[PDB]
């Protein structure tokens, strides 16, 4: 699997990216020298908690092309652009590390935060790396970062055995929190990664980041290890910290620069907690959203403020017996046929039992759109293009070119088990529904 | 309400019909002089039963025109013809009285019973009046009626009054089982006739309907007065029911030629009776014929007899719980679960109670046609062109042309209510799904 | 009239052939090297027993296309089929003379007899011309027929004087039984044909037709002259009697290789008489399945008997009396007087003798179709059709595709003379229009 | 060079495989949790016996698309179905070792061995490996399995080590067997792989396929190492050889889990013998059927004896002076000029020398079919399909949709040397075209 993010002489530049399970998107950003596989401990822990992981490898790394240009964080992050616009990405997470944190900054503060619903920073470059004059909270002086690229020139192969040393902390972790095995795969990562790459990267590292953090808007996830050698936790982390005060921050007792493999325990507890806190933002917005579509079509009265109500019980939490609901939903006077089956068609989405309740008939005749066949080929072919369709405002925006009637039957179409599409996408085809009928 | 069924002059030929209630279209075929008003006993009875009562005035009558031209039944029949193409009916119900008799056997012999479901002869004139040597059952020579139309001619009027002495037995029945005011309604509708109308119809009483009765093939009712004065009982219905053994036949004591009116609660109940017969016996034969299609579809065992069994339980009379035998249905072993859904869907079109009981869903899970898109666009199709047919073997047949996978969606698309079409039309689906399925 | 049975280069190969007549398809295939045309003696009194004669000229001969290819009986016998197929021909009889004797049984042989229903073999090639030492009966040695190869290939046009000479025993013949002229003709006919086929033709006169044979099945004639110089009758048609024993054998003494021509007298009366015994047949399973469609349409009683035997005496040939059966007919009572138009419209059809009697009123008051211009306008459309029509079955189906009001105004559209169909293609129409009525 | 075998996010699964040289196809399915490289002993030889070597990668391992889904035997026939008809094989062979010999045990049982001519299963999975009460004969208990998973998880990388110690028996092996850079290697390719297929694919390994056993059919081969540590050979190949008999049973002594490279030279003989004699097994059951196919032409008698006993004479290698067999074959009475052709075609064919013997006289006017230049024109057409058909069952299914008459005239194109095809391709001509004989 690949993805074109640009062109080299006669060759065009592939990135190996990797898309598996289904749900919330977080993409995963690794660092130096490794690739997107190397988050194969998080990658388990995320997809068995029901999220969708894509891991890609960066520009002369991994299985990606190992181009002789581009290595800048404007490229970096016009690389990750290519990848989200391509995989049409939405509420989605950035989680980054080490040079990964620097392409989710950038990409952040340039793209913005359209696609982007939470980040993560893990083991961070920001704010400054560079230790000058007007930067005296900088890690390192140039000469620090000009020797390693050298270094890397000299002998690439032999600097990763000596790189990997500081970066797993192997003077404390060999044998008890990381293998001798697994260092020895890291190597190899390290060496299939491009030549250039590997001289070109350290230069990346003294990017100045300064500019980017403002333009995070997000909630956002500072995590780092205090023993980090490379990355000095008070030169890094505590002073991204300061700027940014309200990023959620957690620091990994006693971690090295490697803690996604080391402290794989640590770091994914607080990642999945932090994902938690995000998946049920998403989800939150949505149902309110859902909710206001709904009561547009509703008219004024003290009808209109007891559904209101109800859903607000259900998409908290605060289960309701949804027989007692449909029971009540159809004895209620004043209240239109197709907006008992609009409602009667969110009830059943939004309560997490079905408690062996079979489909509500007085949702079906509400919903069967007149019996018109005409109404139903039209539902039919929307129904095939709202299968393919993953988000919400997706499958909102493709319905609103429909007739009412069409939708109506569409509707009941899923109701019926007739057809099959992801719970965002009917809530798509529900609030597209509730604007057709706002209008008249 | 008028419907065109000719054209005399300048003028067009319209006839005043009515059309009431929802459900089997009993059409009601009036007598002489009368109009479509004075089956208003019967209208209500027939209403009463759930029934689409439809009545019209003949030319010459009521407020039908009244033109001087095609006073014989091959032009009575003509214009019933045009009346039920008019309104498009099916299976329809010809009900006759007096006249009304003699239209309803000359349209079954001239256009045939492709509408007619039953058909009920009260007073009738068949099989011929005309009393002659080649026909000694004639209630009377030619000199008798040709009396009647001089009679007529010489004051109308004046005619009437003594017609209805005899019409109702007044001598008899007048005060108690006919009011004054009653008969002064009848002597206004026979002066609201036409002139010609009122001389020239009495000349089509002595029509041969010899011809006629053998083309009568759906079930018929023969009901007539003992005390007919008009029309002997022995000169008509007594020989009429020797011409036609198979139709069921029914004398009532003392009842005049009116016994509409005089007598309507036993001609009401005998009538309700006969058509209720008549509904079930052709629903039998039909349930039947659906038997052996659903069991050809069932491998051959101990299972199949249950099934056969509990078909022919629900068919009689048996009436079992719908729950328990959707119920017994599911946990089903051996048993396909395209086989369970046509069951399912064929247990809930035969059961006379629904119970409340919500569509169940491992039948929904059956006929979705596997959720995809194009199953149900070919669904929609056949669907549209089955909401036009109502008769059983003219929808299977069509429905033979569409995939076997097509045909279950449109099944499962009436069962969600989404659709609807007559019974007989989606027993015909049925057959045809079955019919699929037996070929492999 | 052409019919392509092959393709040569840029051109195609067609077939001059000629269909008359009504009734048994008779199929004649002529001989070398003569065409079509020469069986005219035959043909017009084929037409005059009331056949259809289909005549048509093999390749490179008459007005058939003059291919370079395909000179042998493999091919002789696919043209054949070809036309055969075309023409759709049923129960026909294949007649062949000199080389067409062949075709008839290789077709037989390779094809089979399901549109066959009998044979004759003129003049008969059969078995084996070729004499050799495993078939001594055969009439020739190889030497002689390469030497009239030779001989046409010399000089064609100059052999053909030669040929005609021993073709017809001129030296007997001429003046008497064969004019001047008529040879003359001959001549030019054969220099018409294709000067390839001409010489390539006699290379097939010496083929093995005993494998053939045996697979004629269906009733077969075996005709032959005496004094046939070409085909000697000991070698050829004696030694076939043998090898086909259930065969009708006649030997026409005297008669010359063209007996067609010269000795038409004895040929026509003894194929006419051998074609008599398989039309009456043939024509006697027509009238019987249209006795079987009018009885479906007569409720059953003492009167379908009467009716079934009046109908079986016309068709055996007890003719009675026109005026009487239509005097019987229309003074029926219980016979639909649409039953009583399509049973005089019968009886008119089939009665050999019209016998001056003007077509019956009560017909044409039945077959009027309720005077509706639409229906009338159906019954043209349908006339149109059944004017290009020839055939029971082709004419039937294409008539039930019309509404039976259609088909009764059709029916009286050619009783009144206002339109002209064969025979076959009328009683088509009354069997398309018993069918009708048989379904209400 | 990959192939889609499915679909993941956005993502597409592909397999890479690998095919060389040139012959009988043979399939090579890989182990745990290696790859098509590690047949690397066996691919080598199979070339040098002039087979056509087609290994592939299963997915989540070696060079295929990792998926984190379909982790299942169905699935991964499903994969194996995938690659075969996209190759479109014919009389394939299917050998698989570890996890491999699952896949064909599943593909022969749910898809049939149409394409498949043989099997062979190397360290064998089946019929079970769980151990339960009901199969006591289960080499681990379920807490085993799920122990190796936990191992997985915890480590991938230093499992593999572990993993590889038993795999090779590298206590005993190293050093001699197995050197010490070809373990390293093998770690290698393990680490290459999926981190979720590393867990995943354990538990695929305890899968049921005693239902999947009585499906083969086609000759198999069971081979299996005594000294096998994951695998122990009582567990597995002895109770396996007991649910098929008709096997061919091989034990290599004292080797290991991983014999395709340790005792690579035992594996290699084995296999090569086994594939030679299953080849001549079928073409003495190819020659028999192709035997009774000639034989299915010709008329039951003391003849067709002969016939069958000259065939078996010469295919068995009791060399027939063929001058010999053609003058028998000519001066046989009741033979067809047409199977004498086809006869003289096999006989050409099959006898070993052609001792200079010119092309005989009598076949090629048999086979020339009719001089038609449409049979010859059809004939060319055929002619350039098979010769780029290779495979009986290819050449002779291909030409079964040409006319007999095509089929005999293509047979004469290849005996006059105008034609070269390879001998099994001529079979299937030969075969095709008394199929079609055998339906006249």
């Amino acid at each position: 699997p690949f993805i074109t993010v640009g062109q080299e002489n006669s060759t065009s530049i592939d990135l190996y990216y990797e898309d598996h399970g289904t749900g919330t998107p977080v993409v995963l950003i690794h660092g130096f020298p490794l690739s997107g596989h190397s988050w194969e401990r998080q990658s388990a822990a995320l997809l068995d908690a029901g999220y969708r992981v894509i891991t890609y490898d960066r520009r002369g790394f991994g299985q990606s092309s190992q181009p002789t240009t581009g290595y800048d964080y404007d490229t970096f992050a016009a690389d990750l652009n290519t990848v989200l616009e391509t995989l049409d990405l939405q509420d989605a997470v950035l989680v980054g590390f080490s040079m990964g944190t620097g392409e989710v900054a950038r990409y952040v503060s340039s793209y913005g935060t359209a696609r982007i619903a939470a980040v993560a920073f893990l083991a961070s470059l920001e704010p400054f790396l560079l230790k000058t004059d007007d930067n005296p909270d900088g890690a390192a002086p140039q000469e620090f970062f000009d020797g390693i690229v050298a270094a890397v020139k000299a002998d690439r192969y032999a600097f990763y055995t000596g790189f990997f040393n500081d970066f797993y902390n192997l003077d404390e972790n060999l044998g008890t929190r990381i293998s001798e095995e697994a260092v020895r795969n890291s190597w190899n990562t390290a060496a299939s990664g491009g030549f250039f790459a590997a001289a070109a990267a350290p230069t990346t590292w003294y990017t100045d980041f300064r500019a980017d953090i403002p333009r995070i808007d997000v909630p956002a996830l500072i995590l780092h290890g205090t023993g980090d050698r490379t990355l000095p936790i008070e030169n890094t982390a505590r002073v991204f910290h300061k700027a940014l005060p309200s990023a959620e921050y957690v620091e990994v007792e006693g971690a090295p620069h490697g803690l996604l493999w080391t402290h794989a325990e640590e770091v994914n507890t607080a990642l999945l907690a932090f994902l938690a806190k995000a998946q049920e933002a998403q989800k939150q917005k949505l149902l309110t959203e859902v909710e206001t579509y709904v009561l547009s079509i509703i008219p004024s009265g003290p009808l209109k403020a007891e559904i209101a109500q109800r859903l607000e019980d259900v998409f908290a939490g605060k289960n309701t017996d949804l027989e007692v609901l449909m029971e009540w939903l159809k004895t209620r006077p004043i209240l239109s046929p197709l907006t008992k089956g609009i409602l009667g068609f969110v009830f059943t989405l939004t309560v997490p039992s079905e408690r062996g309740l079979q489909r509500r008939r007085f949702v079906q005749n509400a919903l069967n759109g007149n019996g018109d066949p005409n109404n139903m080929d039209k539902a039919v072919k929307l129904y095939r293009k709202l299968k393919r369709e993953i988000t919400f405002h997706g499958a909102k925006e493709i319905s609103l070119s429909y007739s009412a009637g069409a939708l109506a039957s569409c509707m009941g179409l899923i109701y019926n088990r007739m057809g099959a599409v992801t719970t965002e996408v009917a809530f798509g085809l529900v609030c597209a529904t509730c604007e057709q009928i706002a209008d008249s």
